[PDB]
């Protein structure tokens, strides 16, 4: 038993639910939250521009130490970072980015990260600005993750054509 709430069941461990991750985040403090990263841990705009902003910059700054350490992330890849004030961990996965050109074959690949933990609060990789389908986003995470995911879905439109749609 958890505590995340207001959940439609998809499958036997992926959940989903018409929510703001970051106010989830604050509320669950799960964890491990998931942000969707580029290689650069630029964390500018989409779900990765307000999950920063909810650290005041924080993991900003501990995004830059982490690059000039160790350099890019791949595409399909991740690291673990701090949660901050949102959740123990951040898993920080990068699905490709459609508007770059990026192959969205590496989207199972960016999923498969999900398995390395028990329980995760996530979004749809490769949705909103990185410009894939959310529906085919959906599909790959239940045909990939294997561990309990809730996804969470910031637009209402959006989240009923997934549920409606959803086989
Ligand atoms: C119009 C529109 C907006 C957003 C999306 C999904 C992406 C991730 O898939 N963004 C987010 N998902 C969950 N919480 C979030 N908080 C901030 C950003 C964000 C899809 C579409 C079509
Ligand atoms: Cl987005």
């Amino acid at each position: 038993v958890n505590s995340f709430s207001g959940y439609l069941k998809l499958t036997d461990n992926v959940y989903i639910k018409n929510a703001d991750i970051v106010e989830e985040a604050k509320k669950v403090k799960p964890t491990v939250v998931v942000n969707a990263a580029n290689v650069y841990l630029k964390h500018g705009g989409g779900v990765a521009g307000a999950l920063n902003k909810a650290t005041n910059n924080a993991m900003q700054v501990e995004s830059d130490d982490y690059i000039a350490t160790n350099g890019p992330l791949k595409v399909g890849g991740s690291c673990v970072l701090s949660g901050h004030n949102l959740a123990k961990h951040c898993l920080h996965v990068v699905g490709p980015n459609v508007n770059k050109g990026e192959d969205i074959q590496l989207l199972k690949s960016a999923y498969e990260n999900f398995n390395q933990h028990e329980v995760l609060l996530a979004p749809l990789l490769s949705a909103g600005i990185f410009g894939a389908d959310p529906i085919h986003s959906l599909r790959v995470c239940v045909d990939t993750v294997r561990t309990n995911v809730y996804l969470a879905v910031f637009d209402k439109n959006l989240y009923d054509k997934l549920v409606s749609s959803f086989l």
